[PDB]
């Protein structure tokens, strides 16, 4: 029986908001994928996303599906998508998590990109939106010592598709397995993490990349790289350019969260200040995002 510890605070299973298992009704599936695997459901009606842990597991499966759920059930940030509670006593095992109709960041951007049959479908506000909601995700992290590890439209949620939408970090898997390769999010990472030591200025160097994802509308990093090569590429100086129409201001941002030196990065606050800034700059927000013909 693990306990997490957050904030100088320390919780375990007990302390999670067992919900009757008769409340839960799943309404359909939504998909899996590197998070799990996840429907829409509803409690009591409080509509919700359910994360299920397979019935056939190993008993660290099992460990990392409760390490999950305490951590997500003790943060408390607008950003970062919320525990409605849990059902771990019956089987399969749930957690109730903010249901975030808009789906995840990566897959929006690539499916709302300005077409000629939508041709204002985003604007660059809608952008500096997004990126400001994960910022000051972001800056609760810092602010409370966890460090992300994987900081990453893909680990982005949004409320709702539309006008108003907010976004949110919806996935902490990397920062479970760590609490405790192929599969390393190399793209994503500062030169120093290939001494292996992490900072909040890594997550900083990770939220560079996701401005590059979030004003590219959602291309893959460094295209045509491999993971060697982006490796390689960065470590000697390499940077990204900016994305197509990308105004200055918003570019000088992802550059200074990727200078070599972790203490020449900005911490979130400042991050955030910059993106304010970019926000109340007419030549910035008047700038058309390009047309996929
Ligand atoms: C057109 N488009 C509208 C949006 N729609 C939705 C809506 C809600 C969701 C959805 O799961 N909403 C969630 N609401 N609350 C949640 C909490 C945790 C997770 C797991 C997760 C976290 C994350 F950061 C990114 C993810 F893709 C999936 C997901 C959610 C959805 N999920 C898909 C994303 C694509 C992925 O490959 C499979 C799961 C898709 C997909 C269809």
């Amino acid at each position: 029986g693990p306990n997490y510890c957050f904030a100088g605070k320390t919780s375990s299973i007990s302390d999670l908001k067992e919900v009757p298992r008769k409340n839960i009704t799943l309404i359909r599936g939504l998909g899996h994928g590197a998070f799990g695997e996840v429907y829409e459901g509803q409690v009591s009606p409080l509509q919700v996303a359910v994360k299920t842990l397979p019935e056939v597991c190993s008993e660290q499966d099992e460990l990392d599906f409760l390490m999950e759920a305490l951590i997500i059930s003790k943060f408390n940030h607008q950003n970062i998508v919320r525990c409605i509670g849990v059902s771990l006593q019956s089987l399969p095992r749930f957690i109730l998590l903010e249901l975030m109709a808009g789906g995840d960041l990566k897959s929006f951007l690539r499916e709302t990109r300005p077409r000629p049959s939508q041709p204002s479908s985003l604007a660059m506000l809608d952008l500096l939106h997004v990126a400001r909601d994960i910022a000051c995700g972001c800056q609760y992290l810092e602010e409370n010592h966890f460090i992300h590890r994987d900081i990453a439209a893909r680990n982005c949620l949004l409320t709702c598709p539309g006008p108003g939408r907010v976004a949110k970090i919806g996935d902490f898997g990397m920062a479970r397995d760590i609490y405790r390769c192929a599969m390393l999010p190399v793209k994503w990472m500062p030169p120093e993490a290939f001494e292996g030591i992490f900072t909040s200025k890594t997550d900083t160097w990770s939220f560079g990349v996701l401005l590059w994802e979030i004003f590219s509308l959602g291309y893959m990093p460094y295209p045509s790289k491999s993971n060697q090569e982006v490796l390689e590429f960065v470590t000697s100086g390499g940077r990204m350019d900016p994305p197509k129409n990308c105004p200055g201001p918003v570019y000088r941002i992802m550059t200074q969260c990727w200078q070599h030196q972790p203490e020449d990065r900005p911490n979130f606050a400042i991050i955030l200040e910059r993106i304010e800034y970019c926000t109340q700059d007419p030549d910035v927000i008047n700038t058309a995002l390009p047309i996929e013909y």
